[PDB]
């Protein structure tokens, strides 16, 4: 029988909805094809969830293990033995034995039998470990995806703007040879050419960067994607209910994780009330003896044997209960520690929330500042080519339309990355 | 008696001074009330503060576990035993046994003892851990509010600048139904409401992640403070006299609790000496033995007993001397991560004075700064009515003027984080 | 003899090319010798490297325990019993016995040869350990002392900057004493000289938080190196051949690390292979037994014994089975182990090599953007003199030019970081 008490799931300890459903499959989720593909390979080939998938292994066999010692055993063994008097009569006796013996502890108080539960459910606790490595691969992947399609964006716009600076550039130099335009106008133009081919190796470096990261992640290394196009509808943003109950977070893998682990603690304690009753064990076997080793395996030298045996504890200076006070400290330490991934949890969908209502208003307004900008960039050439500014009204606005543009894609990156970290903090697919 | 060699506290690995007193309590230390509020209910609810506790008895246990094993046991034994030839007289013999048996350890030498010494060094080293877990506990709730704080603030000068914006369109605007300004100047003072309305996002974004970092932190879910008045006056910066020994970094609990591992590690020596010695152990008891089931517990068939022993090593290939290498070397690494955790300490407080001088000097060029941009952007304003300057004057000196305003609450913001952090890093409260 | 596999290192996990050598002694490598001298003064007083060195003797001690148990044990014991009847005569027995005892475990199928094994590739696995603690510590002692130099570089041209600024507020004031300039220019003039006051404040304090970070990792507190003149040639920047082999990656201690953790996962196997099979052991000694102590150690009272015996596992629930099952799998996790740590080796080296192409090309890009600057305060100054500009063209002119300088300073300093970690990722000296 088992001495273990009964699992009660703690009390939420988190607020009851997010403030004031179900996440599709991965597949689904995701509409970029080519990030998809990426999150097939890495599946098969990452060295991280290769890992978490032994270590899976290893539980289970960690738990066999276990559950071999509530079995009988069954053993031989062999033995010869010559001895004699240092004095006296100086003749060896001498005497070989043999046995097979059976071994069975009967665990009427269920010890045996909890530290086995508490592997199997260290079993399970590390399967959804698993799921967890798993789910992060998917996120992490996919955002490194996107990031690698920020550098081929930011490349690509540093590349145009370096075209626009150079006509630039090329218009002054020619108004120049008119007198129309001065040395100082000529310079500014001449300057932003060289800072854009710095931004443009920058660029080119951050591309490198992000193939390498993806490499790494996918396990393999062919082909990576070239630039695509990507916006808001390469993934499919969740949709969630206003009212949406908290209780989805304990769908989470390191959620339920934590959660086997507290089972497992709850097994620990039963093993440790049983110290304190008496465990009942039985041996029996057969035995031989002879002074010499061809009769050694006779019938004759053969005995049978039956032994069930009782140990009881009586005083042991507190021994038991300080163990039995160590399990129920630790099943305390795996509540607590169920209730910190749970609060973990609950912060990070609140913040993905919080972050997509922030960005998509970022966004909005960026697009508009873009817009002004662009107009700003019109108006100041108009004025400058007729002699009524300066050349700094048309480098300005310039710069500003660049740092813009620049500041509009990290923004929208930003979105992406905050949509899967959302999507995945809801436990993913 | 014990073979532990005695304690002693290792050369201050740090100079003697920070270059060239006591801590208040936190209660004293921060004025601001609601910082308090807040920090009085984490004490209460924080999750890691309450594992830390746990660990704490997990550890005293711990000890008591280990303690018992230098007390007297008492146990008890029964036995039934069946067994008969294979041939010849196949008749069975029936024996039933029973003990009461008193068992102790004398430990001469001290194995047993400092092996408890050990682990109760283990328990002390334990509560200090849960010490400084509390201390860090106090500073990261009141950096959090303070960061709070600092997106209200960052929040409502983005607003109180969008409607500076809002005003100066609407004077360009009134001014262009007059032929006295241009579509360039108009379209500059669109955009920047547009990039300050983009500020706005953010820092509503950033108060929403203040909100929910600090309810992780508090364990709880009620509610967070609304806008305060937080300046230098908010804490009581700590005032140290001039030749400050570095003795006081001894104070800290995170170096207490590696002095206290230093001790275990010498109570390990006495321990792994000990093996060397002879042990001396005494059993005693009372059996019974039948080969019926009825005469059991009569006194006829009962036995006292009383067994002293002694056992010697003498060769062991070097078994007990690898083992005392292992528990000298481990003390040498106590050693070292006492003197780690003192040049670490000494390092965060070297740094955090390093960082007051800089962030009040900075503070302090920042707030002359603005006083010199207010008075450009008037200026500018002025002669810009009047025709004498392009609008890029009242944009340029208009943007210089928002940056650094966002700049000086940042800085004043570090200031509040490095006090704290120079608070907590002289051993807190 | 050895049930154990024979070691089978593992397929290249990565590309056999970092697209499309042995590194020189650190003391080569660097050129710079205040770097060096910072080097050697570490690798005397560094607490980390003193700490993995103590874990490498900690670990050739673990070992020696080990191997002791391959090696025969001789024990004495001694005794005194005595018990009697609780009823009919009591008369007390009384019975001293003595024994000197020799043990001999024969390991036939080498079970206890290869836990000995396995921890000889710890304690081989933990002198690599060491060597990666000590390459990294003269990589970023390395780092930081450029980081310091970079400090001292920021904060001199801060104040070179500063100076230029106060001339230039001397001229407008002079230049408005006669009507020349307007209060406009003069405010704009003053400002810049308050930024400036901040970004020296700033300067100051990182040179003292790089100074911080260098003592601890020196571990002393002596004298730390003046501003020096620091370059390209500070270092000999490693010359690789174009086809490269990925092969040097096996050169690395992390990498030579993990291989010595899967050679004892193998010895591991074949220890948990041995369990399967009879063990044979040999107990011999002298034993003496008297009823009276006096005569405890005559020869008539003494023996000799002489015993071997086998043990045979026959039927264990699968004990053995899911034990070596865990062995198997454990060194498959070590195998995965080696992988990661070589796809790691291969990301940092191909991160390196796209990052010195990207800050060779930013820092000739920026060099040419700096020269431009310069060309343009130049007219500007000019211009405005004349009365043809406003001074914003001054003032534009003179913020992007200081904001070059530094991001110069900056680039120049990444590069340096970037070599040494190239070299260090290559394996270091
Ligand atoms: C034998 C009838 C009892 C039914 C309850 C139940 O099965 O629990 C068992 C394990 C407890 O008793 C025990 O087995 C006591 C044995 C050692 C003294
Ligand atoms: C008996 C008088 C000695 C006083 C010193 C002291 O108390 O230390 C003890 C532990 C050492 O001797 C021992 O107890 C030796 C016993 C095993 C051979
Ligand atoms: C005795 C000749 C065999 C040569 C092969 C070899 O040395 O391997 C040994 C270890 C295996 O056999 C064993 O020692 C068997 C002993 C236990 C039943």
């Amino acid at each position: 029988c088992s001495l273990a008490p009964d699992y009660q799931r703690p009390a939420m300890p988190v607020p009851q909805q997010f403030s004031l459903y179900q996440n599709a499959g991965w597949r689904t989720f995701f509409v970029d094809n080519q990030v998809k593909t990426l999150i097939s390979e890495a599946l098969v080939n990452n060295r991280d969830l290769r890992m978490a998938t032994l270590k899976v292994q290893e539980a289970r066999a960690q738990y066999r293990l276990t559950d071999a010692d509530r079995y009988p055993q069954l053993n031989g063994e062999g033995s010869g033995s010559w001895s004699g008097n240092l004095k006296g009569n100086t003749a060896t006796t001498r005497e070989f034995s043999t046995g097979l013996n059976a071994s069975f502890d009967l665990d009427f108080f269920g010890r045996l039998k909890n530290m086995s539960e508490a592997e199997r459910q260290n079993y399970l606790a590390t399967e959804e470990a698993q799921r967890a490595v798993h789910i992060l691969l998917v996120s992490n992947v996919a955002q490194s995806y996107f990031n690698q399609q920020l550098a081929y964006a930011q490349l690509q716009i540093a590349e145009e703007t370096l075209r626009n600076y150079q006509q630039s550039y090329a218009f002054v130099e020619k108004q120049l040879l008119t007198g129309s335009s001065n040395v100082l106008a000529l310079e500014q133009a001449r300057g932003v050419i060289e800072s854009t081919r710095s931004d443009i190796a920058k660029r080119q470096g951050e591309l490198a960067q992000a193939n390498n990261a993806l490499q790494l992640l996918l396990g393999s290394y062919g082909k990576l994607p070239q630039a695509q196009t990507v916006n808001s509808d390469s993934l499919q943003s969740v949709k969630l209910p206003a009212g949406l109950s908290s209780q989805i977070l304990l769908q989470r893998p390191d959620i339920m994780e934590a959660e086997h682990a507290l089972m497992a603690a709850n097994a620990n304690i039963g093993a440790a009330r049983a110290a304190f009753f008496p465990s009942i064990s039985l041996t029996s076997g057969i035995s031989t003896a002879s002074s010499d080793l061809s009769s050694l395996f006779n019938a004759s030298s053969g005995m049978w044997n039956f032994i069930p045996k009782i140990e009881i504890p009586i005083f042991n200076a507190g021994r038991n209960q300080a163990n039995l006070d160590i399990a129920e400290i630790r099943q305390q330490q795996s509540v607590v520690n169920y209730e910190q991934k749970i609060q973990n949890a609950f912060k990070e969908v609140a913040d993905a929330l919080a972050l997509r209502q922030s960005l998509n208003d970022q966004i909005s307004a960026q697009q508009r500042y873009l817009a002004s900008l662009q107009i700003t960039l019109q108006r100041a050439r108009a004025l400058y080519q007729h002699g009524a500014v300066s050349y700094l009204e048309v480098l300005d606005a310039e710069r500003s339309l660049f740092a813009t543009r620049q500041t509009l894609l990290d923004l929208n990156y930003a979105r992406q990355v905050n949509e899967i970290s959302l999507y995945t903090a809801l436990g993913g697919g």
